[PDB]
């Protein structure tokens, strides 16, 4: 196989899918094949689409997905809402299987935070990681409350030896502050910041997103993802 | 020895104080001997003092803190921001250690959320709830991402072997509406709520304080936590 990456976040909205983008432009630019599988996307009906962002910013064009909800909800209550379950943990499970492949990495984004349901029944991006081998890349902010839901998660992760791949600041502000700053720093003492990406990021085009994502990573590191 | 409870929380601000002000003041109701413990209060210079909100808000008169900063910061960076260091783990244990006695319930506030740092070195509100043998009480919202959160802490709690008395909404919202409804639905499938303060509790007077805590939690509940 090739390496497989989950990218979790400390919870909701805190950038997951621009640093899949910003990953995945980072590793297409240095000659990497990259593939993207968000298995359930929500909020179909005011036109959410992780995957079309990935595509647009980045490029890929190996983009895999198994059920879409209308309303913008946790998969599990958007699929309540709608009558219809969740996919199934083998289907999530062997999609990113087939997907993975030599020199491939592939990125793969579940909703929210580390321990929302993401199958049927309550199966979560942690068990779906444990099932692939997948190590965790975790997608935090640099705002109030962040060091202790980047230690829960990492706790989480390593409760089940999924490995932490590193840290990304999903939206790092401009000017930082003292705030952003102050956490940032202390981040910077519990796992390796692989990149913070400038805020408003996900509106660039796509050659500018290009180029800050080449970057924002560190070349050497993300040449050897595979 | 009586009954420690650490109230903490999936982050900052959801509420810890009104929740132990309320548990105090409910607590009282039932004749049992109420302290609220502190041990890192940050933000003086803001004004902010969370065991002077309890004791405004429910009659506690045994209070005790600690550790105040200036700077409204994470203790940690609160403490370097003011040339200070965090207290020790044994201060704080002494600080709870001295409040305890039997038919007495001890209430320990933390700084934001379970894993934030209260002493040095890298000593939190789980490290201090194992020394003293407290169970803990999670406050939680009804909002966007309160399941992962308060997922993430129940199993931390669990991982050190941390009893949890369950969960407090500390601020729900009348009326709820469809986040806020779909959210204590789920939580409730997960651990018991032990109550669901009324968002705006803190502006209650002293007496209208009293009877919303007396109906917020189960007397029964509230009773059987102290011997
Ligand atoms: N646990 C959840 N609860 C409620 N809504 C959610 C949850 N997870 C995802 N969503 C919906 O999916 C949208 C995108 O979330 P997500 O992809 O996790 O953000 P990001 O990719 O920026 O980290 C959110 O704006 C929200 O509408
Ligand atoms: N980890 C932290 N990071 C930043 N600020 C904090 C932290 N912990 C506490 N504070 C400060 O303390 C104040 C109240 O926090 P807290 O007592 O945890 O809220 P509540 O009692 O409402 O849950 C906040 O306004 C914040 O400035
Ligand atoms: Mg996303
Ligand atoms: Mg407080």
């Amino acid at each position: 196989g090739g390496t497989i990456l989950v990218v979790t976040g400390t919870g909701t909205g805190v950038g997951k899918t621009v640093v899949c983008a910003a990953l995945a432009s980072a590793a297409r630019q240095a000659g990497i094949d990259v593939a993207v599988c968000k298995p359930v996307q929500t909020g179909t009906a005011r036109g959410d689409d992780d995957l079309a962002e990935v595509g647009r910013l980045a490029g890929v064009t190996q983009l895999a997905g198994l059920a879409r909800y209308p309303q913008p909800m946790a998969p599990a209550a958007a699929a309540e809402h709608a009558g219809m379950a969740l996919p199934a943990r083998d289907q999530i499970v062997r999609l990113i299987a087939d997907l993975d492949r030599p020199g491939r990495l592939t990125l793969v984004e579940g909703a929210g935070g580390l321990l929302v349901e993401l199958a049927e029944p309550g199966v979560t991006l942690r068990d779906v990681a444990v099932d692939v081998a997948a190590a965790a890349l975790v997608v935090v902010t640099a705002d109030l409350g962040t060091l202790n839901h980047t230690k829960l998660t990492l706790e989480a992760l390593a409760a089940q030896q999924v490995s932490c791949a590193g840290l990304v600041i999903g939206s790092w502000p401009d000017p930082p502050g003292l705030v952003a700053a102050s956490n940032r720093s202390a981040l910077a003492r519990i796992a390796m910041v692989r990149a913070a990406l400038p805020a408003g990021a996900a509106s660039l085009d796509a050659g500018d997103f290009a180029a800050m994502s080449a970057a924002a990573f560190d070349r050497n590191w993300v040449a050897g993802l595979v």
